[PDB]
């Protein structure tokens, strides 16, 4: 896949995200993915268990801001936020992409000193 | 090592790139590190080659300013600027054991490049 690719692949994770679709969610992902999030925290491997983690946001509506993002070899780095209610998160992501376009990994480095109000 | 002293290695290093040192940057690095800088580009693998790299910055000065850093497990992301120009940048690197930078990744384009 394309840079430019990887950008709309992100874009669509946001989509997913602020409408509560795991399901979409879950299916941008690569059969043998990982999801760290946040970072330090143990790996989930796979789309089954990547599905199961995203579950919580069934139905839940959330609304996404771009700040930078950029796109370059098979990775796309954003720093993005997440607003819930509420509360706002201010989030780096960092996601790596494999040859047929999927997300192969899944990198978020937050923590609650990046949430206000 | 730990995510705080992980932090004190980035804030070195941003010192070592704004005062020109750039000897003293790949002592911070591991002996068989990774540079990728910008990802997309040929990785850079070992000191000796990593201390080539940063060679066009001997006695260069320039500012460095952290917009955020979160150091978290053995990892650190920092968002900072790089200063003419100003370049705003999105960095990983990532520590072994003894507290070494084992890789660093720097996500910027000409686009992130303003006067
Ligand atoms: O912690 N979080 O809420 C979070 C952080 C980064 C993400 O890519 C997604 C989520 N989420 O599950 O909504
Ligand atoms: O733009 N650059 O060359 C650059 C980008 C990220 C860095 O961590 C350092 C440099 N530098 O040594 O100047």
């Amino acid at each position: 896949s394309t840079p430019q690719d990887n950008a709309n692949t992100v874009h669509r994770y946001l989509e997913f995200v602020a409408k509560g679709q795991p399901d979409e969610i879950a299916a941008l992902y690569a059969d043998d993915a990982t999801v760290e999030n946040p970072v330090g925290s143990e790996v989930h491997i796979g789309r089954q268990a990547i599905r199961g983690f995203y579950g919580n946001l069934e139905n839940v509506q959330s609304r996404t801001e771009v700040k930078t993002l950029r796109a370059l070899g098979h990775e796309v780095a954003f720093y993005w936020t997440l607003s819930i209610g509420g509360m706002t998160m201010d989030i780096i992501s960092v996601m790596t992409f494999n040859d047929d376009g999927r997300i192969k990994s899944m990198k978020a480095y937050w923590t609650p000193e990046n949430i206000t109000q």
